[PDB]
């Protein structure tokens, strides 16, 4: 009764949404892809880039750990959850862009470019500016390239320190149930939505990448519906 990802079908979940979905079974080494053409199209990563930003920032000690506090300046920004003191981990959870812009400025161009080159991270183009390049700007990456990177993060086959990789994966936890742990990060801009991450169950471990012509919230809802359908999200 164990999941064979090659027999999946997600047509129903995408009935009224243009998008792509990738699920990689880490232990069997098997992948399901819906809409391979779209999976190959590069797009701006938006806030899915926080995963990379956090890895590089911890690696070069621009931030100390998931609890490194940056005080809010008191400026009311677009979402109330941004208008508070944040840590590296809480700013990932709430997608507080201002925190990760300060982090990118501290990382700086040279270290950002060098470490981004180790990840095969799409076109690796940061010319849009040190604190702007992942936000509807120069950097683009395809869903397949996101999957390849996240698979290497899951396997810790990246040149980062191992504790750095474990901290960033922990910061991505969205739900810890009795029988599964869901990891993920959303991105959204101009009718393109991402939800990328991992799910660990009692019987397997998986990487997923979802990208849609809709919000990141929609991308996440589609992903959760698929993972529920195939019994990976239960309780």
């Amino acid at each position: 009764k164990h999941l064979n990802v090659s027999k999946m079908n997600v047509d129903d979940e995408f009935k009224d949404t243009d998008g792509t979905f990738i699920l990689h079974d880490l232990q069997k080494d098997q992948t399901f892809v819906y809409n391979r053409k779209r999976a190959n199209q590069r797009q701006t990563p938006q806030s899915t880039f926080k995963v990379v930003n956090a890895l590089i920032g911890l690696q070069v000690k621009a931030v100390r750990d998931e609890y490194d506090v940056k005080r809010w300046d008191g400026v009311k920004r677009e979402f109330e959850s941004w208008n508070r003191d944040h840590t590296l981990g809480s700013a990932m959870r709430e997608s507080a862009i201002w925190y990760y812009q300060a982090l990118a400025r501290d990382i700086g161009e040279e270290r950002m470019k060098t470490w981004l080159h180790t990840l095969s991270y799409g076109n690796e183009d940061i010319s849009g500016g040190i604190d702007q390049f992942w936000l509807q700007s120069s950097l683009t990456i395809s869903p397949l390239e996101q999957e390849t990177f996240l698979e290497k993060l899951a396997k810790e086959e990246l040149p980062f320190d191992k504790p750095v990789m474990k901290i960033v994966k922990r910061m991505m936890i969205q739900e810890e149930g009795d029988h599964y742990t869901l990891y993920g990060k959303t991105g959204t801009d101009m009718g393109l939505g991402w939800f990328v991450g991992f799910i660990k169950t009692e019987h397997g471990s998986y990487v997923f990448v979802t990208n849609v012509d809709d919000s990141g919230t929609k991308a996440k809802n589609i992903t959760v519906d698929i993972l529920k359908k195939y019994g990976l999200i239960t309780s």
